[PDB]
């Protein structure tokens, strides 16, 4: 059988006060039944709000990001600041941070490793670009990703990781993978844990989907057997993120 889902909202730059609390309330009042993970994850000055506000016993707070020590980093928050404060899940290695702000594969894999050695439940994205799939290197870029990820982490450290399969072309472009090309990637990344990590670790590794993920694709993504749930961008933002949620049935 499959491990437990996870539904992901990634509100990235987005949110006031108003809008926030307003949909809080409704995630609140969205009765859960089944056995998921839903983790928010709210910009950093949000953080406190979500935590007085969101009730519902299914849902954790991740950070959008982090550095792995406190000191002179103006600007930036760092791990041992998020773990006193009581955020103990964050997302790693989003492609806007990889394309955006100079996060390169030993960035990220440094983070990584340095977020699990501190006790954080961690969401490492991996994806390739159109260029990448159109050029047949899908299956290269993916798995130099993650090994470089792997090459950092001791085999007890994979029971905090999540991967977030994302290819660049589907984040914010409505143009979603379709089921099989999302089944394809899971599969080859499930294998190659299975093979290099140990088959233990890759039965219990949950691999989310994302990339235009929205109430009405869900359920069609999640029926394949190595789809573990989902990292959502923009309808993570809408009431229907309740529907995403229940796509993990």
């Amino acid at each position: 059988a499959k491990p437990q889902p996870i539904a992901a909202a990634n509100w990235k730059c987005n949110g006031t006060t108003a809008s926030i609390e307003k949909l809080v309330q409704v995630f609140n009042e969205h009765t859960i039944s089944h056995d998921v993970q839903c983790v928010v994850a709210p910009t950093f000055v949000h953080i406190p709000l979500v935590q007085a506000k969101l009730r519902n016993p299914k849902y954790v707070i991740s950070a959008q990001n982090a550095i792995a020590k406190s000191g002179a980093f103006t600007g930036e928050v760092s791990m041992p600041i998020l773990k006193d404060i009581g955020v103990h899940w964050v997302i790693l290695g989003h492609s806007e941070r990889r394309t955006y702000y100079g996060e390169t594969d030993e960035i990220v894999a440094q983070k990584v490793s340095e977020a699990c050695k501190q006790g954080f439940m961690v969401i490492a994205c991996i994806g390739e670009t159109l260029q990448q799939r159109e050029a047949n290197q899908t299956a290269k870029v993916v798995l130099s990703q993650t090994s470089a990820i792997a090459a950092k982490l001791t085999k007890d450290a994979w029971n905090q990781v999540v991967l977030a399969y994302e290819p660049v072309w589907a984040i914010g472009t409505g143009k979603v993978a379709t089921p099989e090309q999302a089944q394809e990637v899971h599969l080859l990344l499930r294998k190659w844990v299975s093979e290099n990590i140990g088959t233990d670790v890759a039965a219990k590794l949950r691999i989310l989907y994302g990339g235009s993920v929205n109430a009405a694709n869900a359920a069609t993504l999640y029926a394949k057997p190595d789809i573990n749930g989902f990292l959502v961008g923009g309808a993570s933002l809408k009431p229907e993120f309740r529907d995403i949620i229940d796509a993990t049935r």
